[PDB]
């Protein structure tokens, strides 16, 4: 993990994220999207749980992106929860939650759920 | 938001989190849980999307907690996605995803989903 | 379960559902909503997993409602997954997924997630 | 939809489901799994929202499977929410919620979330 997580990742929809996995569980970087009310690079911050593993499991991690930068303010944020699997074809499999700020009446419809798989290629 | 988010929040299960909402969308603090393979305080990091609002909507935000500290290493991480609503009875309504590192065979059962509401009281 | 599930249930938003839990795991009834692109009663169908329990656990169950009836066709369907807990204050705690038919380009934003608690009162 | 939904579907993990989409929104059939505390065929019931479409969108639908049959009683149920897209490579893209009956103390960890894509091949 850590060294293996650090780098550029791409998902099926064309988004890209560059992350640095720091020694004490931190994940920092930028996300450049391909879809949504997004436009350019947004800051991302997260954490990963580093473990000695002896059975080939993935490294659990998660990060958040608030969709606001100097060109767009979508009033929403997305969090990705998943795990990193390294190797030949290292990947990060995730499920995400995208919440939009709504009025109380519409809060019941404020969150979308989806999944994304990121690869190094 | 920001000033209103900064502070101590409590949820229905007895967990507590203290956060500082920084001027440029950052959320940093600690989470002390009440349930799970948790024990003590864990670092939390996230982002919030600050907007001029003129219709009473909530502020979208999200944060991550990797469940590893000096006393526990649960090999998992949780991400909360939701929005802050301020006022008399300010609250943060969220939905969360908890992913555990698993082997490929068990990846299909690696993520739990739930929701939490935090209040200042 | 079964006998205890059969009846009228109400949730926090004002929706109501009447169900009959049949001897072999079937759930049939109608859902009358309070929110959404809904208007009147819709047919609901589902299943519940009946078990001999000796430790007070809930009965897992799930149902689906396609939001189409003689007055509305919202092009969407919602599924509720949860469990029934009986007793003095019997309740059905659920998490739901609402999917809308979209074009391929928008499929990534086709599903909303939420939770509902139903009571007999 | 309807005629196009009726038939045998397969997902990436080796599970199979045979469904009949009836004229008035009903979905009935059997699910034979490949993973979990499953073993053989289980009854499935659901609904789909049939619409006149003029822009190539998918048909929203959902179904439930209680994991109990004559050989297994897993005390759990899964609901799939998604949409059918027809054509050359017709598919049903879904997100699912699997809830297990738990005690109140463990209800917070009773639901798993995932996604599955089914094809006719």
């Amino acid at each position: 993990a850590e060294a293996g997580i650090t780098g550029t990742w791409y998902n099926q929809l064309g988004s890209t994220f560059i992350v640095t996995a720091g020694a004490d569980g931190a994940l920092t970087g930028t996300y450049e999207s391909a879809v949504g009310n997004a436009e350019s690079r947004y800051v991302l911050t997260g954490r990963y749980d580093s473990a000695p593993a002896t059975d080939g499991s993935g490294t659990a991690l998660g990060w958040t992106v608030a969709w606001k930068n100097n060109y767009r303010n979508a009033h929403s944020a997305t969090t990705w929860s998943g795990q990193y699997v390294g190797g030949a074809e290292a990947r990060i499999n995730t499920q995400w939650l995208l919440t939009s700020g709504t009025t109380e009446a519409n809060a019941w419809k404020s969150t979308l759920v989806g999944h994304d798989t990121f690869t190094k290629v």
